[PDB]
């Protein structure tokens, strides 16, 4: 409804915190006239562009807490976008992000990361990504993960994460160390084992998700899947399924 130029300026003028530009046929942020004056406000919406940058000048939105960028063709992030020291909540769904830059894990407030539908891989993320130990809810579903670093195990406040419909061929045992975890979704993978440490999380409830499909489980793990997740989880808690597991990487 609004013209860009009336957004920037009402903003600006009213103090006001939010600003929503989504499918507005926007292609470079560089051309919407003021939009870097604006150093107050605290959610920028840009979804449903043609993005396929983000200049470094993001770095001058110092209030941002939620930027997302939802369904644009952005193929690189700026390093600046670490230095975004209120961003709460990104959204970089639907992109086309091979790599994410060094120092990204620098972020102090981050809490919310949706990746998905990009085209990440364990080899994508900077020596420091796991320093975002603020993370609660990290979204990969739809990415090229093969394996998932072991120091995920870092990330203790995560309640969901999501890993479905990557390539992933295992799960470290240090997913066992998400004890906060209240959703785990790795559907549609080359699983065929588990590791007996991811026992020691509890999504059996109807307040919890396992979701766990579509992978290609070793035949014992595929029988209880058939009875039910808690069929499973007891199965990997116990000593004979240690044994097993240990004897078939061998």
């Amino acid at each position: 409804s609004k013209s860009l130029k009336k957004l920037v300026e009402e903003s600006r003028e009213k103090n006001q915190p939010e600003v929503d530009m989504s499918d507005r046929g926007i292609s470079n942020m560089l051309d919407v006239n003021g939009l870097f004056t604006l150093s107050h406000i605290t959610q920028l919406v840009l979804s449903h562009n043609k993005l396929t940058m983000v200049p470094p000048n993001i770095a001058e939105l110092k209030n941002l807490e939620v930027l997302n960028f939802f369904n644009n063709q952005i193929e690189e992030l700026p390093t600046q976008i670490s230095s975004l020291q209120k961003l709460k909540h990104l959204n970089l769904g639907m992109n086309r992000l091979n790599t994410l830059p060094r120092g990204f894990g620098s972020l102090p407030a981050l809490e919310v990361l949706d990746l998905t539908y990009n085209n990440l891989s364990e080899n994508s993320l900077p020596g420091n990504f796991f320093y975002l130990t603020t993370l609660r809810a990290l979204y990969l579903s739809d990415n090229d993960f093969e394996i998932l670093p072991p120091d995920i195990g870092k990330l203790t406040k995560l309640q969901i994460l999501s890993l479905r419909d990557n390539d992933l061929i295992s799960l470290p045992k240090e997913i066992g160390e998400l004890t906060q975890l209240k959703e785990l979704h790795i559907q549609g993978n080359r699983l065929t084992v588990l590791p007996p440490e991811l026992g020691n999380l509890d999504l059996t409830g109807q307040k919890q998700v396992f979701k766990a499909e579509n992978n290609p489980w070793v035949t014992p793990i595929a029988d209880q899947f058939q009875l039910g997740v808690s069929h499973v989880f007891e199965y990997i808690r116990s000593e004979t399924y240690k044994y097993l597991y240990g004897r078939h990487m061998q």
